């Protein structure tokens, strides 16, 4: 179209929410068509295009690690005197380390066990990476991430070791674990769309999933239950690429999405929290929050996941330990 925004997207029912609440809504108000580009790991993506020559998005989606990793090399300052006056009461009320020069946190992801409550009712229900494990007490077909992070986590902790002494990863330990398991996979999953997917057509029984698409599914009466415990939460920034073909159209979208009323409504119709308190706030139904993966009941329960050594230099040196760990983790799927 003659005026665009090129914007990364979860795809799923997370991104159907997106274009409900913000996507289409902005594009009627301000001319801006939001171009989505479905995409689970836009981090290696940018960095290639950037050496390339040309950014081909606007705005992304990235880790905590991300932002550093690719701040000097790959991602445009954002200009924060740009943003709504509204999108500024937002960010008053969001943390300190949440608001970067290269990137602002929009969302706040859990990932943890999710399983069948018809099949695994009452006390028979899996609540540890070492139930997940168990294959005798707790039979049924497992679903997991293709990646390092979370699974090696997974791992070790099914392995006995406890949350507080996971890092540094010791990637030996948690693969042979993996292996034990693998036989019982039946997708090392990668998008959104398909935890959900796998888990209501029966294909898999248990996974380690986003909650936010679960707590969805068990509010919508789906035969679905999860827990915080041992599990995962982290949150997405969002960075303009350096070169991004619509710069100043993705600082317009950056403000709509900052909106405190406009995200208090995606929130509340898909459970993936903005982390800003003013969002809860215009909530008009408070107890949506229990589902959020910054409230402090899911936090306790838990790991304190670390970006910070996912992003680190590996033992190999001229890699990330996330790079190496996929690496370790390619030669074994």
């Amino acid at each position: 179209q003659s005026n665009v925004v090129i914007m990364q997207d979860p795809g799923g029912g997370y991104g159907d929410a997106l274009r409900k609440v913000m996507y289409d809504p902005f594009e009627k108000e301000t001319g801006i068509k939001v171009v989505t580009v479905q995409e689970a790991r836009s981090g290696p993506r940018i960095k290639a295009q950037a050496e390339a020559g040309k950014a081909q998005w606007d705005l992304t989606f990235i880790f905590d690690q991300e932002t550093k990793l690719l701040g000097d090399c790959c991602l445009a300052d954002i200009d924060y005197s740009k943003l709504s006056e509204s999108a500024h009461k937002t960010l008053a009320a969001m943390p300190d380390n949440l608001k970067r020069k290269k990137g602002v946190a929009l969302q706040v992801i859990g990932v943890g066990l999710v399983y069948n409550k018809d099949k695994f009712k009452g006390d028979k229900a899996p609540q540890t990476w070492a139930d997940f494990w168990d294959v005798k007490k707790f039979p049924g077909r497992r679903c997991m991430p293709a990646w390092p992070r979370f699974t090696f986590e997974a791992a070790l902790m099914a392995d006995g070791v406890t949350k507080d002494k996971l890092y540094p990863i010791d990637m030996d330990r948690a693969l042979k674990k993996l292996k034990e398991i693998k036989p019982h996979v039946v997708k090392w999953w990668t998008t959104a769309a398909q935890p959900p997917q796998l888990i209501l057509d029966g294909e898999a029984d248990m996974c380690l999933a986003y909650t936010g698409s679960m707590s969805k599914l068990a509010l919508e009466g789906a035969p679905i239950d999860l827990t915080f415990n041992q599990g995962f939460v982290y949150y997405d920034f969002f960075s303009i690429p350096k070169g991004a073909p619509n710069y100043d159209n993705a600082l317009k979208l950056l403000s709509w999405r900052l909106d405190p009323k406009r995200a208090a409504q995606l929130t509340s119709t898909f459970p993936v929290a903005l982390p800003s308190k003013v969002v809860f706030d215009a909530a008009t139904d408070k107890n949506i929050a229990r589902y959020w993966a910054n409230n402090p009941e899911n936090v306790a329960k838990a790991i304190e996941w670390s970006p910070d050594f996912w992003g680190a230099p590996s033992p190999a040196g001229n890699s990330t330990n996330e790079e190496y760990g996929q690496e370790k983790l390619n030669a074994m799927l």
